[PDB]
């Protein structure tokens, strides 16, 4: 399928034990695909003073389009020092591995695949 339903964990930045995908932009994107198959991505929402706690390159989740079965459309970006690879909507937030943090909430995404 081009798209899966996904409903992923919203974590609080503080509580994030690992705190990025990797050290390319290449691999974040890889790895943030790979955790996205695997349910083991979580989401951090973006606020003032989140994205310096978390580790370069950033992987964006990204509206796509203006919601099928509650899930919004979505599409990876990644950023490294002000660069984004690929152009896309809104951010929802920043894709985190997850380690078995608690989460705040769920995030229904249509991740285009």
């Amino acid at each position: 399928k081009t798209h899966v339903q996904l409903s992923l964990p919203v974590l609080q930045v503080r509580d994030v034990l690992v705190r990025g995908f990797g050290d390319s932009v290449e691999e974040v994107l890889s790895e943030a695909r790979q955790h996205l198959k695997d349910g083991t991505c979580g989401l951090v929402e973006v606020e003032k003073g989140v994205l310096p706690q978390l580790e370069q390159p950033y992987v964006f989740i990204k509206r796509s389009d203006a919601a099928p079965h509650g899930h919004v459309m979505v599409e990876l970006v990644a950023e490294l020092e002000g660069i984004q690879y690929g152009r896309s909507g809104e951010t929802l937030g920043v894709l985190v591995p997850h380690v078995g943090e608690i989460p705040v909430a769920y995030r229904k995404v249509l991740l285009r695949k």
